[PDB]
């Protein structure tokens, strides 16, 4: 009915607002003492029954070769991972498609390496892990296209069970196929170290469970691009999301054209002239209107985290994107506690009819006693005539 619609546009607004305070994409800077690039970004696992596992990755990359490199500005990549399983194996295995794209400097060249990546590209990947003592190995192949950020790869595990989830190794599994936008082609180091290529070492830290560290190689051997990787993992609990296998693998691309409606309506409180894109003056009035009171900096950086043309507004397509991002992968608790926290005002840990009022007439919404209480009624599970924070996620989730 029409206020389980007033939920749904409300609670959108409220995770669109969570989607541009968070930090979602792969962040790379210049390293000069290293002649390379440092990376750090936030990797969101599913968890089967409910709930993420987060993984935090830094990254450091050197190249192999003493030619000139191309040392970034501040920039980040945007990422897009699809796992799925081939119906005719019977191997362990894992096939990822993955797009990845450079954004993050606004509007306002080319390495010799680049033009080694001008077509498709055959790829080899080999992996050999030790997590906890359990060893493993991987093998995979498929073909890049930087022009599209496009990989497509079948990976094997070789020595019978992988260990760990498949969706651990995403990761670890050719950044030198990302799509640099022709005003960033001078900050694509990746392919700028190539054909010599460049070592790749991370350590990625599994929140409440143990670490990987990793190490590889990324050059061309002849014509094809080879991924040669040493994984070990420490410290990871026996029956913790990774050696218990309580990951998701096959998380939803499936977006009903339903949901798509719900996320215009959200838009359209944001773009308040319907122009079809959110400007910083727009996205501040929704926040003050919140309580919240951003800086034009603050503004602007929220904005350049989902800005994927560079023009300083969130376009309708853009938007979008980032709420169907939202929906594929879970919030943390903080991250739903602070979503709560927008509607409880005084933090009792219950949603009033005063303080969804207060809400709901702060964002314009003009909402009588009646649809109000209308608006409780449809998420109050336990008949307080509240919101607690259970019946508040229960409201959230599709
Ligand atoms: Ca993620
Ligand atoms: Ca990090
Ligand atoms: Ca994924
Ligand atoms: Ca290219
Ligand atoms: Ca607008
Ligand atoms: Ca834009
Ligand atoms: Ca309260
Ligand atoms: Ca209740």
């Amino acid at each position: 009915d029409s206020s389980r619609r007033k939920w749904n546009k409300t609670g959108h607004a409220v995770r669109a607002i969570g989607r541009l305070s968070s930090l979602e994409n792969v962040y790379i800077k210049a390293d000069k003492q290293k002649n390379g690039i440092k990376a750090n970004f936030k990797f969101r696992h599913n968890i089967e029954d409910g709930g993420v596992q987060l993984a935090y990755h830094y990254q450091q990359n050197t190249p192999i070769g003493d030619g000139p490199v191309l040392l970034p500005d501040n920039h980040y990549l945007s990422t897009q991972s699809k796992l799925s399983k081939d119906p005719n194996e019977k191997r362990d295995h894992m096939v990822l498609l993955e797009f990845v794209t450079a954004a993050g400097i606004t509007l306002g060249m080319v390495s010799k390496g680049e033009e080694l990546f001008t077509g498709v590209v055959p790829i080899l990947v080999e992996l050999d892990g030790d997590v906890n003592g359990h060893k493993f190995s991987v093998s995979g192949e498929g073909e890049g296209d930087a022009t599209y950020g496009k990989l497509t790869l079948k990976f094997i595990c070789t020595t019978g069970k992988l260990p760990v989830p498949w969706p651990t190794l995403v990761t670890t599994l050719v950044l030198c196929f990302s799509r640099y936008p022709d005003h960033m082609k001078q900050h694509d180091f990746f392919k700028s170290a190539m054909p010599e290529g460049y070592i790749q070492e991370r350590t990625i830290f599994f929140k409440d469970d143990g670490n990987y560290k990793t190490r590889a190689e990324v050059k061309f051997e002849g014509d094809t691009l080879v991924n040669r990787i040493e994984l070990k993992g420490i410290d990871f609990k026996e029956d913790g999301n990774i050696l218990g296998h309580k990951l998701e693998y096959n998380t939803r691309d499936q977006l009903t054209e339903e949901q798509i409606a719900e996320f215009k309506e959200a838009f359209s409180l944001f773009d308040k002239d319907g122009d079809g894109t959110i400007t910083t003056k727009e996205l501040g009035t929704v926040m003050r209107s919140l309580g919240q009171n951003p800086t034009e900096a603050e503004l602007q950086d929220m904005i350049n985290e989902v800005d994927a043309d560079g023009d300083g507004t969130i376009d309708f397509p853009e938007f979008l994107t980032m709420m169907a991002r939202k929906m594929k992968y879970t919030d943390s608790e903080e991250e739903i506690r602070e979503a709560f926290r927008v509607f409880d005002k005084d933090g009792n840990g219950y949603i009033s009819a005063a303080e969804l009022r207060h809400v709901m007439t702060n964002l314009g919404e003009k909402l009588t006693d009646e649809e109000v209480d209308e608006m409780i009624r449809e998420a109050d599970i336990d008949g307080d005539g509240q919101v607690n924070y259970e019946e508040f996620v229960q409201m959230m989730t599709a």
